[PDB]
């Protein structure tokens, strides 16, 4: 909408208080202007027609529990938006600055959040399994970051270009937690997964088989459930990932790590230059040691570790 950029302030799912962008025009919209050609936080009002209407408040205080998961998905698409600009000189997820459009408060009891296409989409969980999901900024940026692959590398949502695909959420949403420095960690949705249990997570990068997931790819899923295992066999790539950045030992294969810095560099590169939409986990292996000689050179440490960690894993 047309109006004058505006700062309310709130609290988010956990609790904490935070700044937000607002846009004022009789009411304070959850409009950022702030940020390429806006981000823009929608309310689906538990049920399942998107976008649904754009986050209307009278005040410019968002400090009610309804609030809660508007805040951080606003919020947190700004750290993401922030991170995709300031560290890959990429403005919004198509590199022209496109609206960024969310919604909070997805059906009901809704224990996911996908990019539909066009959009950030987030349920606000069952109160078990989860609370609303936007309060994870790794899962926040791990859905604008599907955006991100569907615009570059197109990488098909099934089998290995699916798993691929999926780790690559899971890396930059990661890269995006640390980027914030609250809490970060190699595990995903922590934040915001069974408020009953301390010290789980969705998946691990550090240890994928620690929930079952495949660290190797001799124990890869190759059924047909899941789209033919992306969120399984994402395990494998998420733990090329983490040795590549944090180094370790696996299956008797030694790996000298290079930094978060350099892992996301040669991520970046290999998503936006060299993965196609069929590219299998071999053609990545292919396109990441590409990418870390593009920036590092060929003889480089940072070549040597990338072989040492898709070797670790299996993937030739
Ligand atoms: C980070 C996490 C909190 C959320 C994450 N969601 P996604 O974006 O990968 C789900 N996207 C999806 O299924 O794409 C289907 C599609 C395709 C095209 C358009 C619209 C939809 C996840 O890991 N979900 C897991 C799962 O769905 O298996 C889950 C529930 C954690 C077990
Ligand atoms: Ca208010
Ligand atoms: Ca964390
Ligand atoms: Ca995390
Ligand atoms: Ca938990
Ligand atoms: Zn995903």
């Amino acid at each position: 909408i047309t109006g004058t950029s505006t700062v309310g302030v709130g609290r988010g799912v956990l609790g904490d208080q935070k700044n937000i962008n607002t846009t004022y025009s009789t009411y304070y919209y959850l409009q950022d202007n702030t940020r390429g050609n806006g981000i823009f936080t929608y309310d689906a009002k538990y049920r399942t027609t998107l976008p649904g209407s754009l986050w209307a408040d009278a005040d410019n205080q968002f400090f009610a529990s309804y609030d809660a998961p508007a805040v951080d998905a606003h919020y947190y698409a700004g750290v993401t938006y922030d991170y995709y600009k300031n560290v890959h000189n990429r403005l919004s997820y198509d590199g022209n600055n496109a609206a960024i459009r969310s919604s909070v408060h997805y059906s009901q009891g809704y224990n996911n959040a996908f990019w539909n296409g066009s959009q950030m989409v987030y349920g606000d969980g069952d109160g078990q399994t989860f609370i609303p999901l936007s309060g994870g900024i790794d899962v926040v940026a791990h859905e604008l970051t599907h955006a991100v692959t569907d615009y570059t590398a197109g990488l098909i949502y099934q089998n290995e270009s699916g798993a691929i695909n999926e780790a690559i959420s899971d890396i930059f949403g990661t890269l995006v937690e640390f980027y914030a420095n609250k809490n970060p960690d190699w595990e995903i949705g922590e934040d915001v997964y069974t408020p009953g249990i301390s010290g789980d997570s969705l998946r691990s990068m550090s240890d994928p088989a620690k929930y079952g997931d495949p660290d190797h790819y001799s124990k890869r899923y190759t059924g047909t459930q899941d789209n033919g295992g992306v969120h399984i066999n994402s395990g494998i790539i998420n733990k090329a990932a983490y040795l590549i950045s944090q180094g370790g030992t696996h299956y008797g294969v030694s790996v000298v790590g290079i930094g978060r810095d350099k892992l996301g560099k040669i991520f970046y590169r290999a998503l936006t230059q060299y993965l196609t939409p069929t590219s299998n986990f071999s053609q990545l292996r292919a396109a990441a040691v590409q990418s870390a000689t593009d920036l590092y050179g060929s003889t480089s440490q940072e070549v040597a570790s990338v072989k040492q960690a898709f070797d670790a894993v299996g993937v030739k």
